[PDB]
């Protein structure tokens, strides 16, 4: 049997949620993906010898807090909170995503990774120390990624799976 891990990718428009997801699954950079499409993708992987199935929701669309939308998000076991290292506003929004996840999950201990995407670009408007400090304040890992080159992408998703696997053992 293989365990299935339900992962949700969140963050502002344009941070690279779709490119990160498509890069992880299909091993290629999709540069101008329709910003309005939300979809889910699966991939069979081996993490620390465990053959398992990832089910990843790439979020998009309207911000809305209906009971049905909350319940759908509540089925997520782990969350990647993504910002772009060249977009200060996307980094300022991270606290909001963390707050909504903690509310629907009814806990401060939710498997989560802070992802600083577009690390292939030299314009670091978001300070590295500030992002590391934010991740430290939540007790979660901070991983820099590039959906373009795949740098850090497997590490971000596999770290999240390791956090879920550990959370289920509590
Ligand atoms: C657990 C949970 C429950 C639940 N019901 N919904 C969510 C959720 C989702 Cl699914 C999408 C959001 C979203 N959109 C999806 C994509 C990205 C931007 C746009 C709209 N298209 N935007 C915002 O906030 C946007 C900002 C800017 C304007 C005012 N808001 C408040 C802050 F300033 C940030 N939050 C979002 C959000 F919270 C979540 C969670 F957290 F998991 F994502
Ligand atoms: N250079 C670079 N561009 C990226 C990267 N990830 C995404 N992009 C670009 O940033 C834009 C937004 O990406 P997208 O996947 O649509 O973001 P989403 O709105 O969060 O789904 C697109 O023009 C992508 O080509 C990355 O790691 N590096
Ligand atoms: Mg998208």
């Amino acid at each position: 049997g293989m365990t299935e891990y339900k992962l949700v990718v969140v963050g502002a428009d344009g941070v690279g949620k779709s490119a990160l997801t498509i890069q992880l699954i299909q091993n290629h950079f999709v540069d101008e993906y329709d910003p309005t499409i939300e979809d889910s993708y699966r991939k069979q992987v081996v993490i620390d010898g465990e053959t398992c199935l990832l089910d990843i929701l790439d979020t998009a669309g309207q911000e809305e807090y209906s009971a049905m939308r909350d319940q759908y998000m509540r089925t997520g076991e782990g969350f990647l909170c993504v910002f772009a290292i060249n977009n200060t506003k996307s980094f300022e929004d991270i606290h909001h995503y963390r707050e909504q996840i903690k509310r629907v999950k009814d806990s401060e201990d939710v498997p989560m990774v802070l992802v600083g995407n577009k690390c292939d670009l030299p314009s670091r408007t978001v300070d590295t120390k500030q992002a590391q400090d934010l991740a430290r304040s939540y007790g979660i890992p901070f991983i820099e990624t590039s959906a373009k080159t795949r740098q850090g992408v497997d590490d971000a998703f596999y770290t999240l799976v390791r956090e879920i696997r550990k959370h289920k053992e509590k």
